């Protein structure tokens, strides 16, 4: 009859549907631990809360759905605080669930308290508060998951004293809500989607741009059948890459990236339609080189701020990214009298095969392997089960070149944030939402990277999830060494080597397979052994660090 | 061509489209001034930054549009934070410009620099940044005016370095960009409006309910064919009243406060449509008792947070208020014929009736002047060109008894925040909007609250404005002392009687009108009079301090 | 047996030593209001929150202790912001005691919470701190107080929700400590003091510079004994003035202003020994104008930030001004034998003349009263027995041209926040201190800045406070009409003009004396009156608005 403030979380969370947790364990928060294994709910602990943070963040990008952590007092919170600021940027949606010190003993110096936790993440949240009654639980915990569901995502700190979690309070007096929030993201007026739709039939050369939010919502059936009627090219940041893996292949214009090289041959976008897509360092800020200046810009964002705000745009709407693609296609589905654009269509991929082609014909493994060749290695075993979780700098930055000619289930690559060492954890959390799809998930981090998080091939091994963990050594920290070459000089280099490590033996000493490569056969292979096999795997892979991406310069 | 960064702030604000600015002067922002006197922009200077800021608010209320305040560093800032706090809560769209410290000669312990302005306001405000260049000032003014402007409407503070003002630039180097935001809200998915629909026509006693954010959006015609199509009365809190004012009588319930009685009745709604109204103080939280615990609820609000906050709801839609009202109104035009509900509609008039008559019973005038005869008195004058200012606690619960019956163009109460005082420069101003709306304010007032602001009589004989001030004087903060003489005991008042202060006197000292009325035939007289001249007035109107408005017990 | 929160906190003041307290009822505070009742402690009730903050400065500054102010929800809070950031800038003790919402009912939107007020305070308060359970209020209480009092002395924000405060508990159970905290500050180590006072008798030029925090510990007889000992004169920012009073005449510089024309006359002090005072705007920044860089600076501060932050230092010593005097005058009574240094004495004092004589001899009020002829007026009824309070901007910088020829019993003027306006609260509550001491208070505002707290002649009737309230009317906000005529042009005068508005009507309307003045035998009558009667009063003083002060230019 008298249950725990740990046990009014669990039960909120399962009626708002959430399946896994991910955390690491601390007294202050047993109560939760306690209650998940009542009702079976699984927590993946991690070996850090930074990866564990991270690991809710990969599981609500390649599920599109909540992610939730959980953390403990002191400690347990400020280790989660990168996961926290890479969600915030990326905009995914999840509950960072944390203890802090009970309200009692409260200003008493005791132990992993004194810190302002809620203070801290308010920057960096939607919404960080402190629950103050073991009674105000239930609907607390529903609030902030309606926070992070809703657009734009991002993520919610819940901070519960231990004090409150301990409480025990009669479970027939507390009501347990339902989540009562609609699917369905709010869509533009008719005149504005009028005026869209008529500028987009109107124009020479249009393109659609598709970020984040487009892959939380995933109106997939409903994109494809705005795009077989219209026939406009589709282009996407990292985040709405695996949007386009259901597109025909003539439709898809690949990663905004390559939208560079466009103006050079005169084919500058008449019109470009932002779905979700900000003004920022993946869609090339506000100097026009991807976005053009002579350009007539509809721009569709739940958050106004983000609406032409680094350059003059023509129609800026506020709505629902999932809700707007929904009404796209809806309005579209009766007119059917749209212009062929054939032409423009073929044009867009062949100047992605151009950029492709050209980089090719530069790569050379005739002494050390090179990335792009490596790149190509993974390009091979890409498809619509696997998710792609991209960390390092030069190691992603080549991996971009060969990812927008494939058609990933998932691709979880850097935000706003670029944090490196991230995307052990992302990937972590990304594999146990591609074991409910039948996915597998596939990470390419550096060298650098990877020793952020090194310790997780411990949780890989005790959780059996079958992570595959590609590291592209090239014995430094590649793209601040090469600021060191280029901006400074070639003899300026200073604390960016990393030329130690037997990485694939740490793997193997936490029970992980290791591999080492050093050439494409045996890379060929070794990932050929890692995807048959159902075990985590690290392939550690001996790969050239002169090579200069197209993306560094850029 | 060099023009100064106070000057690209105008030129932004003009081309945002607003043509009034409420502020006080300071060196820091005098740039502003400079660049308005060229323009021609008036900038309405009162004798508190805390008038200023509650002016903007007004104006911005009263007028449906942006309020642009404007103060300078330090405590130019600090004054303006009730204001700021106020417009937060109240979810009103406020442009706070403000001054501060130069960048250079930073941490130099100068005049009115060295605090963190920014970190003040950052928890009250939906966007809060300081300039760090003056050629960013254009992008980042229109920025915070696109931030105000959306769903759910709010304050914005924009933090503007002396040094960043002063500055001179190319006035060809940096453009100045339109305001491209679309003027439609975004509204609810189809499948989420047919649900409401269905349920709305299923119900046998639907009851809509507005709020601030229907009042913000205007969108009146719309409102008035969704009514009429439905014949479903509506209730609104004290900010969404003027939107009942262009309604059909039938169909208008007045104030959400009226759905009190209707459980005694056995009348309580059957569903209750709630358009921008939270669930909080002016809809009485989660208690039931006006949205009753076993009605259907239909919630549309613009924060998720919002949705079932403090009771269940049926469907939970984020979308814009007034998209939504447009939304409603096209659907409901070319669907089936609704229910008549007439009978229902009668009902709800009889017991907002049963009310009004059961106070007149029980209101004597006998040796002093009744609160409820004194509103009565104003309410004879409230029609669609006057707008209606509330302050002074007992005062505005007593008025508000006699708001239902009127019509009024505007009426602007005391919000969340619930600060006494803050009516003075919301009424200054409202009176702003309604000289080129061509309507007359009325602020109602305590004797306590007047006191706050009561140098703005100064403003307005300065600038000529004339609102009339009727402040209701039971000589005391009147309902703090009856909180002490029911809560506590009869002999335990403290700190609460003001049994001291002509006000009228105050008034006439600064030029103004100043009229004392003790009686209704006084007070008729003095309030006949003062709508018959164009000038500013005071009427000090003596009134009875033991009577206890329902509001209050409930 | 069971005592409410409110009670506690009440308790624990009167531990401490508080006589007084300074605010604005609210229902969220009544428990505390109650509480003195029982136990005779008033409590002096405004007509604005600011005005009450503004208050506990004015005692804590004039009293040379702890002064309380006492504030409700939400606009009680937001309203004292001012005070607190003055508060914080000046390094006045004030306990900001501070109602919010109930813990219960968080997130409910309910009247007056949903404002974090703690996390407003935190960037301008020594602490800022919420608090959580009723039987933490007595040593929650008694840390703030600890915290308000040590060095450097600041505000301190206590957050008490209306829940913890009727929260009724077991008076027995529950201890009230003691404020166990030593009076006596720290002192430098003896061989810095031995360091300090070697560089002070090899000294050819040495000069004092008294701050804030000399006058907050006021050891004036140690104060005495050190330079009766050494002949070394004496200088002191506005809140250092005080200091000097009980100083010998041939040593007493005055303000550090006068110190501006010693590099021209060969007479740059060759050591300067700051104890308390900061580098900033009172002590001409790092410009060298009055601190020179050829100078050798020993800098006393309890802040580390402080020493030498603009300039080069010789000596950085962390302690407590007030244990740094007690440890100087101990060193030098065994000492005795000390450079003569007469005629360095007679220089500062001829120099200081000089600048006073020079300001005469231009100064004429023969068509308009001249402001610095005013000043003199009031000049002449100053000594140890008055208190000075000086806001306005013209105003304070033309009186603080005869403050150094004068002894003052307190002299309060504004420091780094320089908010117009704050005087009129400093003023009640220094008029509240004073009457313990037995001195009479005087208040030197503008005008301008006279109109923010007008209201407050309503509080000095009902407390019946004698303050004399003078008001140096130039029908403008000075100070900035000046700045538009010099910076931008003769023709450029916006939003600083006032001709409007009789003052001493406002005052009498409020009940208290309002006299009104045009010249000097006027305003020299008006203000003998003023002084001969125990009752409060208003001097409207008429009053040129062409001169510019030294000060201003500089
Ligand atoms: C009472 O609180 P407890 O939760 O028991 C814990 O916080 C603790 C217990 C006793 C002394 C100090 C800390 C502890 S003790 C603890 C286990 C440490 O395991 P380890 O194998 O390192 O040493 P040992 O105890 O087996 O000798 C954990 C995970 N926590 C929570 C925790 C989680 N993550 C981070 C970053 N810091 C933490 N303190
Ligand atoms: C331009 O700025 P840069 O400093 O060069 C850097 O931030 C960056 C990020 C994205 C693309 C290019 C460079 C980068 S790139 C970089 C090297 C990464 O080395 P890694 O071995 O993982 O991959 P690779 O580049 O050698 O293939 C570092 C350490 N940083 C700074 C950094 C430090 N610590 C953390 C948590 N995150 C970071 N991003
Ligand atoms: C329940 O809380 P209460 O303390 O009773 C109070 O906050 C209140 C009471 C009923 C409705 C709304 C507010 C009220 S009501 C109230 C008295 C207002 O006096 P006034 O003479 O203005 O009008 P009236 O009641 O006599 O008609 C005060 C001082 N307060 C606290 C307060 C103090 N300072 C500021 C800036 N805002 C405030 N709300
Ligand atoms: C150099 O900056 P300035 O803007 O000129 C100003 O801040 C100032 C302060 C100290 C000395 C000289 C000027 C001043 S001086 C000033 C005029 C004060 O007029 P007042 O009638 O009170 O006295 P006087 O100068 O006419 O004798 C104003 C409005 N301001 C800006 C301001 C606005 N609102 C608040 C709450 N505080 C402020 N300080
Ligand atoms: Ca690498
Ligand atoms: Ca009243
Ligand atoms: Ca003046």
């Amino acid at each position: 009859a008298m249950i725990t403030g740990g046990e009014l979380v669990v039960r909120t969370l399962i009626k708002a549907g959430v399946e896994h947790l991910f955390g690491l364990h601390g007294s202050h928060i047993d109560t939760i631990f306690q209650a998940c294994l009542d009702h079976d709910v699984p927590i993946i602990d991690t070996r850090h809360e930074a990866a564990a943070g991270h690991a809710a963040e990969g599981y609500a990008r390649a599920g599109a759905k909540l992610g939730v952590a959980l953390v403990t007092a002191g400690g347990g919170f400020t280790n989660a605080v990168t996961p926290i600021a890479n969600a915030w940027l990326d905009r995914t949606p999840v509950l960072f669930l944390t203890g802090s010190g009970a309200l009692r003993d409260d200003e008493t110096n005791t132990l992993q308290a004194g810190i302002d936790q809620v203070a801290m993440a308010a920057p960096i949240t939607k919404w960080a508060h402190r629950v103050m009654a073991t009674e105000h639980i239930p609907r607390l915990v529903m609030q902030a998951i309606r926070a992070a569901l809703s657009a734009p995502r991002g993520p919610v700190l819940l901070d519960l004293p231990w004090d409150i979690l301990m409480n025990q309070i009669d479970e027939d007096s507390v009501i347990i809500p339902d989540l009562v929030l609609s699917a369905h993201g709010a869509r533009p007026d008719p005149a504005d989607l009028d005026q869209a739709l008529a500028l987009l039939r109107k124009a020479e050369r249009p393109v659609i741009v598709l970020g984040s939010e487009a892959s939380r919502t995933a109106r997939k059936t409903a994109l494809s059948a705005f795009v077989a009627a219209t026939g406009v090219p589709v282009f996407a940041d990292y985040e709405g890459l695996s949007m386009l893996s259901g597109l025909p292949d003539a439709m898809r214009g690949g990663l905004v990236q390559n939208l560079y090289s466009f103006a050079k041959a005169d084919a500058a976008p008449d019109l470009v339609l932002m779905l979700g897509a900000r003004f920022g360092l993946n869609t090339g800020h506000g100097s026009g080189q991807l976005i053009p200046h002579s350009a007539q810009v509809i721009q569709v964002d739940p958050d106004a701020c983000e609406l032409g705000r680094l350059q003059g745009i023509a129609l800026g709407i506020v709505a629902d990214v999932g809700g707007t693609i929904e009404a796209l296609a809806q309005a579209t589905a009766q007119d059917a009298a749209w212009p062929d654009r054939g032409d423009w269509c073929a044009k867009v991929t062949d100047l992605a095969q151009e950029r492709y082609a050209s980089i090719a014909a530069k790569s050379s493994s005739e002494h050390a392997l090179h990335p792009f060749h490596a790149s190509q290695v993974i390009a091979k075993h890409v498809d619509a089960g696997v998710t792609v979780v991209a960390d390092g700098a030069l190691t992603y930055l080549w991996l971009s070149e060969v990812m927008s000619r494939v058609k990933p289930g998932g691709f979880l690559c850097h935000g706003y944030l670029g944090s490196m060492g991230v995307g052990f954890g992302t990937a972590l959390g990304a594999q146990v939402a591609d074991l409910e799809a039948g996915r597998r998930t596939i990470l390419v981090t550096g060298d650098g990277s990877v020793g952020y998080s090194i310790g997780e091939f411990d949780t890989l091994v005790r959780k059996q999830l079958p992570l595959i963990v590609i590291i592209m050594n090239n014995q430094s920290w590649g793209a601040t060494l090469h600021f060191q070459q280029l901006a400074v000089g070639p003899n300026r280099v200073t604390g960016t080597r990393l030329e130690n490590g037997s990485y694939h033996g740490v793997a193997a000493a936490f029970g992980a397979d290791g591999y080492h490569v050093d050439s494409v056969e045996s890379f060929s292979a070794a990932l050929a052994q890692a995807l048959a096999h159902n075990r985590p795997a690290c392939i550690n892979v001996a790969v050239a660090l002169d090579p200069i991406p197209p993306e560094e310069l850029i």
